């Protein structure tokens, strides 16, 4: 599944994920990404608070779905 991610700029991330992927595995695709350590980032998926240890399906993220670096 493919995700956006902004960040607090408003700068758009895609990201290439699986519904099983935790949010800690997003948090390291971050990084990568933009050089944000994961101990700063913060998700939101539509007004939920994102927990490391759950997945991607265990927040009904899905195709297309939008997250935000909080
Ligand atoms: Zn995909
Ligand atoms: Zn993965």
């Amino acid at each position: 599944m493919q995700i956006f991610v902004k960040t607090l700029t408003g700068k758009t991330i895609t990201l290439e994920v699986e519904p099983s992927d935790t949010i800690e595995n997003v948090k390291a695709k971050i990084q990568d990404k933009e050089g944000i350590p994961p101990d700063q980032q913060r998700l939101i998926f539509a007004g939920k608070q994102l927990e490391d240890g759950r997945t991607l399906s265990d927040y009904n993220i899905q195709k297309e779905s939008t997250l935000h670096l909080v």
